[PDB]
């Protein structure tokens, strides 16, 4: 628990809203994984590189960090690891019930996987990636949105 | 205030309950500009033209309205109309905090962008695009949900 | 619609969410009634003379700006103004179901009365006069989620 | 009414949540027809015909059930078995006003046909098809979330 | 299942609601038990005697229905009328995960008492009791909301 | 941090459900305070006396865990033991945007304190405080929903 958590999501991109809890997650834990997943599902904006090197490059200096991509069920992924905490993010927008949901089906597939759910900062309460990735699309300033860190990847 | 209203939307396609907010709506505006985005993030059944080309029918009883389409960004078009308020309409199915959501977006995009909103009649409170796009495509009868002068539209696949 | 419009609470106390939705709600209006209720079954904290009077304070800087106290039904104070739209404020935390249903059966009672909501600022967006009871009763500082002027009142 | 329920779904694939909702329902009228639907805009992972097969064999146990294919509208398909009754489960997850909305709707479609809402038991009201399938795609123990009349179709 | 039905609640007062329920689970059970519970610690605005006889005299017309008052448990009420089937309504404003808790709750405490939920007409779908009783409260019009024959006993 | 973590609430009476969240909290901090607040507005069924006697006897097993009564303002208890983590718990009935105003109006009122989120195990999903009142008020049986250790009080 007080060792090894991991933080999963798809990071399509990583906003305010994803540091703030990289943040206040990593205070809690000794190692903290950042576990970006391929989500070919869901319509990805940015390659899994692009995304994975965006917070790669946002979570440097985070002394606690280290990034990563998977394909598989999360669930596996923390068995490999040998975490027992997942961090999710909770907001004014989030799916609450679908996010109890996710946290025992993964505790049902891992016997051992608890879930952990943390909030961004009330300036970053409303940021979503998906309003983030509409401004990007229509050539908006997201800059206030995202990690300075990314500004040069997300005008590529 | 007074001066300009836009109310922006998918409108795919528009519904009776997007004609009481458009009909409310524009009673408190000089000029109310429906804004029909392109949404291309959604896969709108209905293509920008014929949502657009389906609104403008649908609107034409009301004098002081004008139907645009945009693929711009909300705040660009407001800033081209020198338009502070934004319409929206809330019904039953309405995803509120999203809606809430997009509108503190628009506001930090735009600084004096607010949004207003407002509800269609009790008839019309269940009423959603979604719900009309089902009908639709699976060959149900959806003329009491739309305005009849889309319904020639609506008719092609 | 446009000649005039009441925002109708119980203002317990008025907060800077109430006095966003006053400022906005005053901008499209030619006038505004601010309409103070008894709130008799909800046991106020403040007594209806001083939320009148705290009310009038917050609301002096908006010419256009009425208040009054009155009891019961919105829709019948509504006709008694010839009023054809009533103001409410829309949050993070509204019952959002249930505004749409006391909207309804306000129109029910009087068929001319339609319902505009307005929202707070976002830095207001989590405010409720609720928390703000709570942190006078506990004694807190609550001076930056009410209005200035109502600051000396506010204080028991 | 008790003469005949439909009970409509995509069952892909047919899970435990779903057969709580069978056995209930057929507990109730005289014959309940389940109803797969093509569900063609969707992209069920099954096809049709063994999304059938599936829920025909893992009901085979209720003697007044009988399942059939179909394609279009379900109103329609009601009004073809004279049914009034259209059987939805709730479960923790349920977007609530949506299902009154499809009832509504549905009821608008075809004037005789009321919907009806049967919950699944405590253990299966997590239980989402769409969580079934991701784990049956990868590496997963669904055999807890299915009926074991259908876990060997999973794999085949 | 099919022999009895209890549909229980304070019905304070009956509304065109409690009716539309009554009036579809009716059909489906040979009797139902509509009881009307005590509940002292909601302070209803009627009393147990009053609200028992506006819903015997709205109910009258339903030949299979019978009204009970009590105040123990629902779920022991239920055991002593052989009853399986706890019917709700479920509304616009209905606290849905609440409703769902419920029926758990009460399938614990009798195991074998099963909860179906009905919708009442779309045009009923936003009536509430509390909506009614604030009407009447304060002298306003309530007769479009409940039934015409219990107009006399709630306007008193 | 790690060092101290608050978990405060009503605990009225404490349940099963609070108890998988004070097991789970426990294991991320040093030391975590179980804070027994007073129900102010609340309708508390057990006395103060009793709500902390309960808690202490069902939390005797957890090394860890002292339990105090409280009668200030939260964030004030937080600075007073030098704690930046509340602890608090995610169920299937909860409020979840109140609960999130919550966690800002506490931020505000101390900078440096930050609010975690547990779900109980499934099983005690949908149990709350409330559910387990009305259930002992009406006489039934909540063994199966509290620790075994308070059941002697309940009675009480
Ligand atoms: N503004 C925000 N503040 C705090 N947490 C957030 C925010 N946005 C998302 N999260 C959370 O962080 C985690 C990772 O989410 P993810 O990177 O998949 O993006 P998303 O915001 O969910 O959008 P999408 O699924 O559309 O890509 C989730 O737990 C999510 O709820
Ligand atoms: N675990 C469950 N328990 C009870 N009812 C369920 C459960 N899952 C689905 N249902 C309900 O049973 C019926 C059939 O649903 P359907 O087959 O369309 O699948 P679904 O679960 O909605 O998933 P998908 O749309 O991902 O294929 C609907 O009434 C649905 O809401
Ligand atoms: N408008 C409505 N339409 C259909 N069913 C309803 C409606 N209101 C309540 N019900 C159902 O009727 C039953 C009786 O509810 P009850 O008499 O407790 O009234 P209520 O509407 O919950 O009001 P209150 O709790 O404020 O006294 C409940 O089990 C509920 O499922």
């Amino acid at each position: 628990m007080q060792k090894i958590g991991i933080y999963p999501g798809t990071f399509d991109p990583v906003t305010n809203g994803h540091i703030d809890i990289i943040h206040r997650s990593s205070e809690l834990f000794e190692k903290l994984i950042v576990a970006v997943a391929h989500s070919s599902a869901k319509n990805p904006m940015f390659s899994l590189d692009e995304r994975l090197k965006m917070i790669q490059l946002a979570t440097k200096s985070f002394k606690n960090v280290e990034c990563v991509a998977f394909e598989g069920l999360l669930a596996n992924l923390a068995k490999e690891y040998h975490c027992k905490v997942l961090v999710r993010g909770l907001r004014v927008v989030s799916d609450f019930e679908y996010e109890l949901q996710m946290g025992y089906a993964n505790k049902s597939l891992n016997h051992e996987l608890e879930t952990l759910y943390f909030m961004p900062t009330l300036q970053n309460a409303f940021i979503s990636s998906s309003i983030v990735r509409s401004i990007i699309a229509h050539k908006g300033d997201a800059s206030h949105l995202v990690p300075k860190e990314i500004y040069p990847l997300i005008s590529k």
